[PDB]
């Protein structure tokens, strides 16, 4: 039917097509020059215009993969540069393309991208703003070959809108930097979420994934019927598999097909989809995936009815276990948008466990009559933690809240690197700052969202440089008990204090010229070292030492001649503190 290129070109528009072709090629030819890819893009774009003018034009009939594959193999250096990958050009289609996906190197050997000065950046932006955005688009795409292209394009437009609104302000840095930080964090989270979902699919199986998807979908579309939700879980599962495989083209088609489906049965799924279903092809699925929870019917029976009281349960269960259990989740999840998905799964595993013990006993109904009774504690566990932690967060504020976490975790896993403990504690604080501003009904979902990517990054790291069997236990265990296992970590009684070191607790006046972020990291780094040296110190002994240090920095940063007060009063602080911490 017609021409694929022409079609995609008409749907996307020239501007989007060119930016997407750039990203796609950058993700395969990660080592080729920018000017080389631009040549490529122009060539393909010109070809695509040929097809838009005449569908019968040469090669215009060819499939996207084939056209794409032919273009890659057309690169001169290829073998000289990539070597192995060049041998892919010797194969037929299904093979050739699969051969390229295998050589798509994740975690390249490229330099870190350094953020330029707001001024140089803004000035480059005013000059060729297009080549300014494409170069960076190219730089980020080659470093993240797995990042879904259209999404990367959505972030790029937000960056563009920020340079536009900021490069014209009185104080540019004041405007730009703050939003460049939000975008970075946002981009890293999305990137991590993505690897997280794919790793989970791989590590735990499609069953676990389907369970997660049912719960998640039911919270969002509480009005949808179970048959509808199972339909979506199935398709959603096929989408994640191919999108994880890395094949951009297949992934995009599956996503478009799904969003189209959902939009066509809009009224049969959710009322909060109107906006998203009006958007262009490029942003539909992305919009839908971010859509807000629809409101629940209000005309819903009780869970006790069909799952706890009604005999006919084991019968209905033995008939199709997973389906029955899926029904339980659907029912429980659409009634609880306020629960995290993992909590929902813990309740479902608990219920499964019960049906599996009771349905085989003499009087079934009398064995599982009090099951909802066993849910209470599972539910209270996270709620209580969130309540306790957000109260504390509101008490001391972000920075001081980060310190509280710092002391807490260093004490639980002293074997961890100081820079890693600092990074972890800081990220956790931002979660507290993002999620505690929410009402009690949106807090667990918020925390789950952020905590999962933080806990995963943590584990992949530990997977590389192991440090504690305890961490490994929590990291390799069930994805449903991952967080509870970390919450259960106890202070490390075993650990042996790190012998004193003055260099470690030696401060200089430079901490006064430092920026807010740099001196925090400076102080926090020391705080971790302090706890690693005297792990048996009280929250109070520590508060006292931290207070003595506070005034220290003050009565020395505001003193005539610094680098001395710092060595004089410093010697004192350390000698006195050593005594306090007996
Ligand atoms: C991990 C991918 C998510 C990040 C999205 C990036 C989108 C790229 C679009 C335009 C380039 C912006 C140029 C500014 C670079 C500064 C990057 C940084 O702060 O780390
Ligand atoms: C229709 C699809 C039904 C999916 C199966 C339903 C419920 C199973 C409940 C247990 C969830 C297991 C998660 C796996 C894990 O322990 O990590
Ligand atoms: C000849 C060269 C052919 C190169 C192929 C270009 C690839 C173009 C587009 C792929 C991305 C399509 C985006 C559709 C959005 C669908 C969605 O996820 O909702
Ligand atoms: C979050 C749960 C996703 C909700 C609805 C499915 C939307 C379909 C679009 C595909 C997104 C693929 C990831
Ligand atoms: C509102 C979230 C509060 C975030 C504060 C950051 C401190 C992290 C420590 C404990 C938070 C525990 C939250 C547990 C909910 C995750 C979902 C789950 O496991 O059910
Ligand atoms: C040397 C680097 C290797 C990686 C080491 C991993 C370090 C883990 C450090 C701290 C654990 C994070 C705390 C997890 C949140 C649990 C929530 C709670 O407190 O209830
Ligand atoms: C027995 C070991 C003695 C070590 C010497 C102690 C010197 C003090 C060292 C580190 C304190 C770190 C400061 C953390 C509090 C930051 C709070 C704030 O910003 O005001």
């Amino acid at each position: 039917h017609k021409s694929e290129v022409a079609h995609r070109f008409k749907d996307l528009g020239e501007e989007n097509f060119k930016a997407l072709v750039l990203i796609a090629f950058a993700q395969y030819l990660q080592q080729c020059p920018f000017e080389d890819h631009v040549k490529l893009v122009n060539e393909v774009t010109e070809f695509a215009k040929t097809c838009v003018a005449d569908e019968s034009a040469e090669n215009c009939d060819k499939s996207l993969h084939t056209l794409f594959g032919d273009k890659l193999c057309t690169v001169a250096t290829l073998r000289e540069t990539y070597g192995e990958m060049a041998d892919c050009c010797a194969k037929q289609e299904p093979e050739r393309n699969e051969c390229f996906l295998q050589h798509k190197d994740d975690n390249p050997n490229l330099p870190r991208l350094v953020r330029p000065e707001v001024d140089v950046m803004c000035t480059a932006f005013h000059d060729n703003e297009e080549t300014f955005l494409k170069k960076y688009l190219y730089e980020i795409a080659r470093r993240h070959p797995y990042f879904y292209a259209p999404e990367l394009l959505f972030f790029a437009k937000r960056y563009k809108a920020a340079f536009t609104e900021c490069c014209q302000a009185a104080d540019k840095a004041a405007c730009l930097l703050p939003k460049l930080d939000e975008l970075r964090d946002e981009g890293k989270a999305s990137s991590a979420k993505q690897r997280l979902k794919c790793a989970s699919l791989q590590k735990f199986g499609e069953r676990a994934f389907k369970a997660w998807a049912v719960a998640r979908l039911s919270q969002r579309f509480p009005k949808a019927e179970f048959a509808e939700v199972s339909k979506l879980v199935t398709d959603l599962t096929k989408v994640h598999t191919e999108c994880c495989h890395g094949d951009l083209l297949e992934c995009a088609d599956d996503r478009a097909d799904l969003a189209k489906y959902i939009c066509e049965n809009q009224d049969s799924i959710s009322s909060k989809l109107k906006e998203c279903c009006e958007k262009p092809l490029l942003e539909k699925s992305h919009c839908i995936a971010e859509v807000e929870n629809d409101e629940m019917p209000a005309d819903l029976p009780s869970l006790a009815a069909d799952f706890v009281e009604s005999k006919d349960v084991c019968k209905n269960y033995a008939e199709a276990k997973d389906v029955f259990l899926g029904m339980f989740l659907y029912e429980y999840a659409r009634r609880h948008p306020d629960y995290s998905v993992v909590l929902l799964l813990r309740l479902a595993k608990t219920y499964e466990t019960t049906l599996e013990k009771c349905c085989a006993a003499a009087d079934p109904h009398e064995c599982y009559a009090k099951v909802f009774d066993e849910f209470k504690p599972l539910v209270e566990e996270p709620q209580n933690l969130i309540k306790q932690n957000c109260e504390l967060f509101e008490q001391l504020g972000e920075y001081k809240f980060q310190n509280a976490l710092l002391v807490r975790y260093t004490k639980k896993v002293p074997q961890v690197s100081t820079p890693t403990l600092v990074e972890v504690s800081r990220n956790l604080g931002k979660v507290g700052s993002k999620c505690c501003k929410h009402p009690e009904a949106k807090r667990m979902p918020c925390a789950e969202d952020y905590l999962s990517v933080v806990l995963n990054q943590l584990c992949v790291l530990h997977e590389k440089t192991p440090v504690s069997d305890r961490v490994t236990k929590c990291c390799t265990e069930s994805l449903v008990n991952r967080r509870p296992c970390f919450s259960a970590l106890e202070v490390d009684e075993t650990y042996v204090p790190k012998e004193f070191n003055a260099e470690t607790f030696t401060f200089h006046a430079d901490i006064c010229t430092l920026s807010e972020k740099e001196r925090q990291i400076k102080k926090q780094t020391a705080l971790v070292e302090l706890v690693k040296h005297k792990p048996k110190a009280t929250k109070e002994q520590l508060k006292a030492v931290m207070d003595d240090f506070a005034a220290f920095v003050e009565k020395c940063c505001k003193a005539d001649d610094k680098e001395t007060c710092f060595a004089e009063e410093g010697k004192k602080l350390v000698a006195a503190s050593q005594a306090a911490l007996g």
